[PDB]
RNA sequence: ACAUCA
């Protein structure tokens, strides 16, 4: 998970409070350029706010997607983008 | 802040 992991585990990306409702076969024809995407899937709160998450073949190439994405955006907007599981930093 | 099940 979090740390220097020295190889081994596997890079994702997480979305949240996304607009509207994604396909999960809709942002993988996005993400794809930075690299071969291996699963993906989506999710929802009973808050009502809802959730994206997608797998990567190398974390370096697809932190490039992440840095480009970000800030997150509350109280008059919905979007979200973070990296939990922030593998070879 | 939050999931993976393929």
């Amino acid at each position: 998970g979090s740390h220097m992991v020295i190889r081994e585990s596997v890079s994702r990306i997480y979305v949240g409070n996304l607009p509207s409702h994604v396909s999960s076969r809709d942002v993988e024809n996005e993400f794809r350029k930075y690299g071969n995407i291996l699963k993906c899937d989506v999710k929802k709160t009973v808050s009502g706010a809802a959730f994206a998450f997608i797998e990567f073949e190398d974390a370096r190439d697809a932190a490039d997607a992440i840095k480009e994405k970000d800030g997150c955006d509350f109280e008059g907007n919905k979007l979200r983008v973070e990296v939990p599981f922030n593998a070879r930093e």
